[PDB]
């Protein structure tokens, strides 16, 4: 359906950037929408400065939107559920208050998007697979697209897919999060997996970008990065499941594009300086989503003997102190090879 | 084989920037290299210059490189002739000069390259078919990916694709092409139509990424307006038989996020103040390439009956006046749908 559905209450766990960011979407939805944190102290302030002043300052938070630490209160009456938590407190949060909130969920048969994005160290498992462990699939959600969070919370025009195994149940929550000035627009996908995988992979391919740039590279070596980087998360969702539909669309190439080509993102400072030399250990100072991720990625592609090129030297300059330089060759050592991609039609 | 070939003589047709960076890159493995410029007395004054100061500035030319008008002598002895002549000017040439290099070309069984990108008003045909109607297709090939003339002249990491019908062709050119410091990589592919499609539909795509930029959305929404536009290459490729292997393969992502982000561009400049009202009359002053492109792609689409959205209303805000913001609404209008990629596993 073209029609859009409006709520009376929303609410997000994980008072990040972009959980905020997407409070403000929800704020133009949902009658009310509360915003979990976990800071009492905090949770005033910003519903003081009425303004996340912790992760997304300069932005005047909407009047309907309120921050609170109390898991209990902020389900409460929730018409749908978001979680972006980062990977690595995901868990815990389930573990330890998700008691009554799960409880809930599945009372209710409340429709829960995962917005988180990354790969858990312990487990090798994404976000929606996580949550997956506390919530049944069915009710389990993807959002995931090129959406840098300042441009989503200012209301300037974005495109993210849904990804859920039934399209119908992303066809819904399609009509929850679309905007009525079309500033936000959902497009449907039930490829969850590939989702996931291009979220989490994308962050360690970004490095690489950067590094293209310290190392003196210029546009066309991107361009080049990105297309190349696209076939590695190609790859690893084939490996996991996924049936790629995503791979090229929104989750995958859309925000792959996007956030390679963000100079000024930690991911490409980041990369940026190992380029140029700066070994990662003086770097550091904040840690970059793709530094975090480019560890298990590996051991997750290792362990599904996936191979992948361009992560793989990520991984080593970030973690083996291996001159950018030598493996950049150690890439093209290769040789000429196709393109290695198959025909759309016969 | 991942062994480089190198050559004594190699002619390179059209003394544009492209052309002159081709020229640069294949001073590395030709021991000559003619390139055939029209005006005469331009000729001299870049070879006395050793550097093409007409189409490539600031560039100095390598001792190798030699600039001739006399067509004749230019082919004569060249190991692989490079077509990089305006699409406008193409068919001219071959009906006014061609006549004994197509005989060389023939009788030699020399390998040519299609570096000319576009789409001929006339005929609606793309370069390589246009120079297919006085060479055997056998003998063409065509050269396709992010490639800034720039960065290539200066040897600055690039990556493009070969596409040939005979993927073995593709190859042959593949190793005369690389590079021996892997500055320029080439790789193989047989979609020679899709590669020709991305070419001339980037343009148009691009100018719409410049209409986004004036008209105040960032960069999220440049990044969906790549990830849509591929569809619409991908499309219009089907549609004229190509097999898409390139869609997605550097000659069209590739290509098309590198023209697509590229803000100096003359093709983004143009789209960025139509984006902020400005009328096409107006900025004229020098015609984008997307300009040239964007009717003769609508009268091909229609012909084919190929639905290309936003190449449509690009269309439409540059040759009929149309609004930038209607344009957006009307774009939007579709309502909610499905992503609309298929899987890539089952
Ligand atoms: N930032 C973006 O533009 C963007 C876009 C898409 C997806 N994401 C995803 O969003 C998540 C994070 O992004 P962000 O900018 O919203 O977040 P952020 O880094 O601004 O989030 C900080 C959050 O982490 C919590 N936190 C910090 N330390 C904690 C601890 N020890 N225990 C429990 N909670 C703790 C805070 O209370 C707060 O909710 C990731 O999953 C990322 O991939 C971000
Ligand atoms: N510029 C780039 O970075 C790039 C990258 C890929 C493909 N291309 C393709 O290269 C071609 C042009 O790009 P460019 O920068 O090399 O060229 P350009 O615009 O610098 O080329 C000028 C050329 O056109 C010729 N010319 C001009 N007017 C003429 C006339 N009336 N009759 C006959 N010849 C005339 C000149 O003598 C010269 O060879 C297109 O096919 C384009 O799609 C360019
Ligand atoms: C991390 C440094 C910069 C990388 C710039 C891009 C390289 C692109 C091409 C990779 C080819 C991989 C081929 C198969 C092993
Ligand atoms: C030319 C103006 C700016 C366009 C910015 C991007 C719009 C992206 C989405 C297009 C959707 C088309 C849907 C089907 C008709």
């Amino acid at each position: 359906k073209d029609e859009l559905l409006y709520l009376n209450k929303a609410v997000v766990f994980g008072s990040g950037a972009f959980g905020t960011a997407l409070a403000m979407v929800l704020s133009k939805k949902c009658r009310e929408v509360c915003v979990w944190h976990m800071n009492e102290e905090e949770v005033r302030l910003v519903n003081e400065k009425r303004e996340n002043v912790l992760f997304l300052k300069g932005v005047q938070l909407a009047s309907n939107i309120t921050f609170t630490s109390d898991v209990e209160k902020a389900y409460n009456g929730a018409e749908i559920i978001l979680f972006v938590i980062p990977t690595q407190f995901l868990r815990g949060f389930f573990e330890k208050s998700g008691g009554n909130l799960i409880a809930y969920a599945k009372e209710k048969q409340v429709p829960v998007l995962v917005c988180t994005k990354g790969i858990e160290r312990s487990t090798l498992k994404f976000p929606a697979e996580i949550i997956g462990e506390f919530l049944p699939s069915p009710l389990l959600s993807v959002l995931a697209g090129p959406s840098f969070a300042i441009e989503v919370a200012t209301g300037v025009f974005t495109c993210v897919s849904i990804a859920s195994a039934d399209i119908n149940v992303a066809r819904r929550l399609q009509r929850i999060m679309s905007t009525g000035d079309r500033s936000f627009v959902c497009w449907a996908t039930t490829d969850t997996v590939g989702c996931e995988v291009a979220s989490a992979v994308k962050n360690v391919l970004a490095i690489g970008s950067g590094v293209a740039n310290g190392l003196g590279m210029g546009l066309n070596a991107r361009a080049a990065l990105i297309m190349r980087g696209l076939l590695e998360i190609r790859d690893l969702t084939a490996a996991l499941g996924g049936d790629g539909s995503a791979v090229f669309g929104l989750a995958g190439l859309g925000d792959l594009q996007l956030t390679c080509s963000s100079e000024l993102s930690r991911n490409f400072t980041v990369g940026k300086k190992l380029g140029k030399g700066l070994p990662i250990e003086e770097i550091q100072r904040a840690v970059a989503e793709g530094v975090a991720t480019a560890d298990p990625l590996m051991r997750l592609a290792k362990q599904l003997k996936v191979k992948m090129p361009l992560c793989h030297q990520i991984y080593e300059i970030v973690y083996k102190k291996k001159n950018p330089r030598d493996a950049l060759a150690d890439l093209l050592s290769c040789g000429l090879q196709d393109e290695g991609l198959p025909p759309l039609f016969k």
